[PDB]
């Protein structure tokens, strides 16, 4: 198996048995359209999910596929959360110059890597 | 010199020459009082400051001194920002059980480590 | 595109034009066979590749697919390197209980995410 | 209290009661003298110390005070370890241009931040 194959895509996440008990797939909130170079908020959150030393969303990575860039993706940010203190809920502020796709990857110490994605238009 | 001594405290930050050109000391926004186990937002931001490959706030660490805990501090979260895409501005969601002090530490690739602190009461 | 698809697999890495100029695919050095619970070294390195503020291997993530684990992978470690000071070369010390596959993912600020993988037998 | 004051210095570490049970102060192995721009290894390790989900050295940060640099320190690298899989033992490869002081900061989820320091001469 390739590393990429191991990641739970949002289409496959829906049919997982664990998903009946808890949610790992990130929710990405962001404007569908933004102006170039103008700051906007992106909120990423995972839940409901346990948040304890033995089981929690340890971190979230935010990436961006920039349309037309010769190589992709760009990592935009990464946030790590202390189990039992910080909820897996973060807001970033970004500025973009070109349209593309935002990817949020969450990591659970028990349940692996889960992906969310969201198109964003820059005009 | 100890490592701790190298960090720019908010009282010393005020008199630094670089501070006339740009701000490194984090701003922490958080309720003065919260209820135990109830989620609340903490916003940490640094600015105005350059945000480019050659010079940016690379990351922010959020720590907590918990009054009465036998050892301190607890790291609550850490966020890294891609230069030129992500602004050094983050919102966390926390739950606390005991009163203490929030510390935000920012890192600039040119200008080092800068500290902000803020008391928080849990009742 | 899924996030997983974006990652440069070691089979695809070979035919990339950029690979004629520089190497992004991690080299993983690790024993083929180890004893359960006994510490061993894993060395991960990327090169030759530029190492400057404007272009460097920013970090490496080490993951493990554990055969028989209900969910995968487990993140084993992550290391970030200061451009121009630290070379993208790290040695970890691990203990494993079960056989599986080590994955090393490198990130270049210009050229994206590149994967290496290596089987490890635990007896 | 300032954030810097909270960090356990190597002189204070010696007299801590917890230090009779386990070691948090990093050991830094590095040449006393190196040539400018020539790669060398720095090994940082913490132990003996528990390594489990509930209690482990979560990460190590490596910093450098560069003599003559207008601001300090520079972060050289940071490594995070999965509890129960990775031992808190890392080797970095560095290149330096100027003399200074290496600082290693370890973090324990129960016992806080502990400092080690080591002079390095560049000739
Ligand atoms: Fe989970
Ligand atoms: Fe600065
Ligand atoms: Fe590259
Ligand atoms: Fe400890």
């Amino acid at each position: 198996k390739s590393f990429g194959e191991l990641i739970y895509t949002p289409d496959r996440a829906e049919g997982e048995a664990i998903s009946k008990a808890e949610t790992h797939t990130p929710k990405i909130e962001a404007p569908e359209k933004v102006k170039a170079d103008q700051p906007f908020q992106v909120r990423v959150s995972v839940g409901p999910h346990p948040n304890e030393a033995a089981h929690s969303i340890r971190w979230i990575e935010l990436y961006f596929y920039e349309e037309g860039r010769p190589f992709n993706p760009v990592m935009l940010g990464r946030v790590a959360f202390e189990p039992g203190y910080a909820e897996p809920d973060v807001t970033f502020t970004l500025k973009l110059k070109k349209s593309g796709v935002l990817y949020a990857i969450s990591y659970c110490n028990l349940h692996g890597l889960w992906e969310a994605r969201k198109e964003i238009k820059v005009e």
